[PDB]
């Protein structure tokens, strides 16, 4: 395995995410041998810790992932720490020093990765200071890993992008996308492009509609402070659903390189129809979860910290239209919500039914290619076969496949994947600015209608797949949801 | 369920097949309610039995399939018997009488089905006498069910057909085909025509080659008397494999009616290339099973009743070429043999590998659509997906489906199916003369080369999938057998 020479700095190095996910992930890259000698990890935050105390912090962090004591300690030796205030410009000179000493001690020439595991409000400020205070490398690469969320509207995101471009280019920006870094999501291009029979049918001539579902069983729990301002539209649709749709709607790329993949995705994003008030009312649905069955499933307005006068959407369902010749007339239905029937992230490609008449009671029905992303990876294909009857008749059978236990064990952690791809300079599993800006332009149109109360707010029984308005949406084009719960 | 009014006569009514398969099958049609009041079954053979004794013969026969005693007896009451010599013309007048009395007793107007469960040498003689001695109905239908085999060469079969056409038309002839009456074989048209994604790819643009395997684990057992004269070529290839190929190679029919289906099959059969001596040597392989491992698996020449100077083929493998635009350049590999690795009847459609380059170690491989007919019905689809590795790479996964226990229980017996279709006048699951004559013309070309010893005879270890010459055959076009045992 080839060695990766890099210097990673962790802003918010003492944070919960750093201990719980970040450090164990880079430890895995060490266990696999990607990180060997020529690497260093500088941690930073406000706390007044010295190197030994930080090393101890990393030690406790990777303790539940350690088999070999000597291997753990050899890794820990690559860490250092420097107390620093991100809002204090002068303070960056102290971090600059810790970085250069790390590069000298381990002989790293440039190749810097900056991780901002801090509050979103510091994101652009750090970026601008990395440039002005000269913490950027003059050799190799300079890559920035930005945590969620990337703005709360197109304006804020545009302002953020503007600040980041002061030190980096868009292709140096790696925005943490939890759903893009999923194994099954990465299987879509393989099934499509790797198999001529699907690749040739991935268009309007064979597909009736594409469905994307991100249902959850849980409610708002304690996250009401955040959720009441964001809702299903911002919390799930904007970032997680839009990017999955990006992999489904993309054109066929020139090659499988990140540049070509992004170009192919933007081809679809640039053809995405942005809606006005009338269309938002015609094509989208916003809902709030009402009473369930037992007293444990209380409505949204009775949840902890919910203002009672909240018109927050805990469910969203809508139709996306792309003005690309290959998707002309093919609706892309999306939906996501809290307190639904089952926890599941899936894509269902509904193929047009065949027009060959068998002369049977049951004629050929619509074939479906399902790709279950969460909780366990699975691929299913409901096809038309012959029924076991006396007279010739059709029926639909399901050919399926599920990930094996060996598959699950060999699957890299979401954060391991993301850190690794950044070190590689592979942006194929990351969204670019075009994809993110269009996603915001689309969602902003919808949000404008909602805050203005220019669209109805539906309700649904907790435990169902949403309100009937969601089914009304598909029935309008003669379609229906494949996953009924 | 609608009632079928018919009069079935059984030549060889006292035979083993009649007791063991025939009677229990028609009893099922009674249990399901297809046969109600207006039907009669006249049994005939040389034995001097009266009606009561024959009724007793049918009683013992259906005893292991009886739940309701009253239902069994009500069925048995529809039977009668008449001793008769098929080689005695005058004797047919006595059978004629038993038939007319049966039609009167149960009020059946015409609709006669004649079953010849006798030695093949009487087949044409009975047919000619049915006409001359006036046992044919003047109202309704007159259908003849012929048992295997339909000739031993094109000549004998052509002579047989000529005799049968003296009383019936080809569409009134129902030739017992054990493999055509199988559930999975009948699923091929459904998967293809019922699913646009397969229907559109069922041609030279997407298919690399089609493979048909009819492997058996057993040897010649006791059947050496018959097998030494027939071999794998006549015993399995001519009748069973050719017809399965007929369902695979057929064009897309105008409708799913027997006439259109036969026309679509003949479109392929008429384009089947008949081979000369050179081609038989280039495209086919004949083999005889040699020693296995343990002393129980002795070679063919050491089997009971085998003449030791036998050049009989217990294995055959060959390539079939169709001069149809849709199959231009697509080889149809077939193989069947005794003493092979596993008992299995399957079709494997090998799709051309995709030309999209991922830039991975493993590029897109060939997708396969497998249809396992025996022992248990199953459909598999090996597709290209993403491997569980750190770097993007492809792998092939298998999406599968197997028949359920409810499926197996609801599946009609092969003979029930055939009798039922004849009563319906449905020839779609039966071969016509064109299909049978071409099959013979093809096989005769090969047999001419073998008896003349103008082609080598290979050998193979009992337990393998055949001789290396079989693999040499596919390697010549860059293909290989999917089923390795
Ligand atoms: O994400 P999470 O929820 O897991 O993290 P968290 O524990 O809630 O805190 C966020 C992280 O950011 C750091 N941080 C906050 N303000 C900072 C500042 N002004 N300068 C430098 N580091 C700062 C914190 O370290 P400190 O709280 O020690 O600054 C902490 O490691
Ligand atoms: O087939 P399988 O092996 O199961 O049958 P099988 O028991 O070997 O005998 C063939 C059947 O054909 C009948 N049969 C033979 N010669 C006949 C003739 N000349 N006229 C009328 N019926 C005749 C036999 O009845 P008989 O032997 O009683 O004629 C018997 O029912």
């Amino acid at each position: 395995v080839s060695e990766i020479k890099t210097l990673v700095t962790f802003f918010g190095g003492t944070g919960d995410l750093a201990k719980r996910k970040l450090y164990p992930s880079v430890f895995n890259l060490y266990k696999k041998g990607y990180l060997q000698k020529h690497f260093a990890i500088v941690g930073t935050a406000r706390q007044a810790l010295n190197d030994d105390e930080f090393k101890q912090l990393v030690r406790d962090s990777i303790k539940d992932f350690t088999d070999d004591q000597a291997q753990a300690e050899a890794f820990i030796e690559h860490f250092s720490y420097r107390a620093h205030d991100v809002t204090d410009a002068a303070s960056y000179a102290v971090l600059k020093e810790a970085i250069e000493e790390a590069a000298d001690k381990f002989d790293i020439d440039g190749n810097r990765i900056f991780y901002m595991s801090v509050a979103p409000r510091f994101f652009g400020t750090i970026a601008k200071y990395l440039k002005s205070e000269g913490l950027l490398a003059d050799t190799g690469y300079n890559r920035l890993m930005i945590e969620k969320p990337f703005g709360t509207s197109y304006d804020t995101a545009a302002e953020l992008q503007n600040d980041l471009e002061n030190a980096f280019d868009d292709n140096q920006l790696f925005r943490i996308d939890h759903y893009l870094g999923k194994e099954m999501v990465q299987n879509i291009a393989a099934l499509r492009f790797g198999n001529p029979i699907f690749d040739a049918a991935w268009n309007k001539d064979y597909i009736k509609n594409v469905q994307v579902t991100l249902s959850e069983v849980l409610g708002v729990e304690e996250r009401a402070g955040y959720y009441d301002t964001a809702g299903a539209l911002l919390d799930m649709i904007q970032n997680n659903t839009m990017q999955i749709v990006g992999w489904l709607a993309m054109e066929k790329p020139e090659s499988f390189t990140d540049k070509d993949i992004r170009a192919a995705k933007n081809a679809a994003f640039n053809a995405l129809k942005i809606y006005d008030e009338a269309e938002v009312n015609k094509y989208f649905v916003r809902a709030q979860y009402g009473a369930g069955d037992s007293a444990d499933f209380k409505p949204y307005l009775e949840e902890l910290d919910v203002p009672a006068d909240s018109k927050n959407n805990t469910f969203i369902a809508g139709e996306l239209q792309f003005d690309l010749p290959r998707w002309e007339g093919v609706p892309f239905y999306v939906r996501s919500g809290k307190r639904l029937a089952a926890k599941q992230t899936r894509v269902d490609i509904v193929f047009k039914a065949g027009t060959f008449n068998f002369g049977s009671e049951q004629e050929a029905q619509e074939a479906v290619l399902s790709i279950i992303i969460d909780p366990k990876g699975a691929i299913e294909l409901k096809l038309n076969a012959k029924s076991v009857e006396d007279a010739f008749n059709t029926r639909t059978i399901d050919l399926g496949w599920t990930v094996s236990d060996e598959d699950k064990k060999n699957t890299p952690e979401p954060y391991e994947r993301m850190i690794h791809d950044t070190m590689n300079g592979d942006g194929s599993n990351f969204a670019d600015w075009n994809g993110v800006s269009i996603a915001w332009k689309f969602v902003d149109a919808i949000s404008a209608v909602y805050t203005a109360d220019k669209a109805p707010l539906e309700t649904y029984k907790s435990g169902s797949m949403g309100p009937e308005a969601s089914d009304k949406l598909l029935a309008a084009n003669g379609d229906a949801w494949v996953f009924k719960g």
